[PDB]
């Protein structure tokens, strides 16, 4: 690991994201910054909001500009109104550089805010294509490349615990690194794997087959990237289209159909609990996605286990019971792989390649009878098939 300044940066879970300390502001305001692979712009609480101690105070900072331009995004979740402005930023357990970045002060908003996440803003690491209000306002880790000699590369170890964390402990926890213009090789086991970004948006990529205990789900792959498919740190669950959620439920069912569930538990609502420690991850299915690789008709797959995609969850009575939400939700807006996904892999964006790679994490949950894996390669045709275009 050549990068421990930038190991264990990281705070929180999937539930309620994954967030780094971040400072703006002259004298330096603290903040703490949700990590979200899935937007593209950098905003900060800057006015009172219930859920939030603590907030950007521009007329504290000598180095805040005013853009005189007022900003809106609406996600798929929530959305937020701001105002948009440039001030001094550093990353504390980052690289040690200070860039100016532009900042959307959030002055009102709906859904966005998490009561009791502990964040205060927002950093999203895509492309400028998808950043609001247009192409034209950079993206804080553009500014961050072009302002220093900083690699343009980050990678992501996002840490599951594998049980619930609560108030004081996730405070107190750490949920796992960003390493700014580079990768740290303490963070994972095995091989690194690439897939190509597809295009420089979101973090697009192509999946080109799907197996739930290696049993094909048999779709014609372009179902799997309907009507795109990314890696977004800023989602919770593993979304997937329609036909295909369906699809991958009653295989999902089917393999586990020696304990019956409720329908609220399939559609992502209740949770199911087991007596302590009897979890019966043996008879839930690891899933398999396998990826575009970056040489013609070669592909890999990351294989994820039930450890990821049951998300832990305290039992509403609090009681001893090991409980669960089904982190697998139906999308209208084609794939994405959230965060729960994610903690099963050290996951590098190398956008100097156009290239995300994916290794096993050092911190993903597992048990002694299996393990996420990455592995390749396997011989893949026709890949390029598999991409949607509208
Ligand atoms: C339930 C709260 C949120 N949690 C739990 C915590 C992560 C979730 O699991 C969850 C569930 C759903 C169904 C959606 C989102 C979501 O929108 N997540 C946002 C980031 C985010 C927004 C927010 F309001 C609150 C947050 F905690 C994080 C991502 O950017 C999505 C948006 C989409 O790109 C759209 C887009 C639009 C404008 C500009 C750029 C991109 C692809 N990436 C998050």
């Amino acid at each position: 690991g050549s990068f421990v300044e930038m190991v264990d940066n990281l705070r929180g879970k999937s539930g309620q994201g994954y967030y780094v300390e971040m400072t703006v502001g002259s004298p330096p305001q603290t903040l703490n910054i949700l990590v979200d692979t899935g937007s593209s712009n950098f905003a900060v609480g800057a006015a009172p909001h219930p859920f939030l101690h603590r907030y950007y105070q521009r007329q504290l900072s000598s180095t805040y500009r005013d853009l005189r331009k007022g900003v809106y995004v609406p996600y798929t979740q929530g959305k937020w109104e701001g105002e948009l402005g440039t001030d001094l930023v550093s990353i504390p357990h980052g690289p040690n550089v200070t860039v100016r970045a532009n900042i959307a002060a959030i002055t009102e908003s709906d859904k966005f805010f998490i009561n009791g996440s502990n964040w205060e803003g927002i950093l999203g690491l895509a492309y400028a294509e998808i950043a609001r209000p247009d192409d034209s306002l950079e993206p804080f880790f553009d500014s961050l490349v072009k302002q220093t000699h900083v690699p343009n590369l980050f990678s992501l170890q996002l840490c599951g615990a594998g049980f619930p964390l609560n108030q004081s402990e996730v405070l107190a926890s750490v949920g796992g690194s960003m390493i700014i213009g580079g990768i740290d090789h303490s963070l994972y086991t095995g091989s690194l794997w690439y897939t190509p970004i597809r295009r420089e948006w979101y973090y697009e990529v192509i999946i080109v087959r799907v197996e739930i205990n290696g049993q094909d789900l048999k779709m014609d792959c372009k179902e799997y990237n309907y009507d795109k498919s990314i890696v977004d740190s800023g989602t919770t669950n593993l979304r997937l289209p329609k036909k295909v959620f369906e699809a991958a439920v009653k295989s999902i069912k089917a393999a586990s159909s020696t304990e019956k569930f409720p329908d609220g538990f399939w559609l992502g609502e209740q949770l199911v609990c087991w007596q302590a420690g009897t979890t019966p991850w043996n008879i839930f299915p690891v899933i398999s996605l396998y990826l575009m690789g970056e040489v013609t008709n070669q592909s890999f797959r990351i294989t994820i286990l039930p450890q990821q995609y049951l998300r832990p969850v305290e039992d509403v009575a609090t009681s001893q019971d090991d409980c669960y939400k089904f982190a697998i939700s139906q999308s209208s807006t084609g794939t994405v792989m959230g965060a729960v996904i994610m903690e099963g892999f050290y996951v590098v964006f190398d956008r100097a390649r156009k290239r995300i790679g994916f290794a096993v994490s050092a911190c993903h949950v597992h048990d002694e009878f299996r393990t996420a894996a990455v592995e390749g390669p396997f011989v893949t045709l026709d890949m390029e098939d598999c991409g949607y275009n509208i």
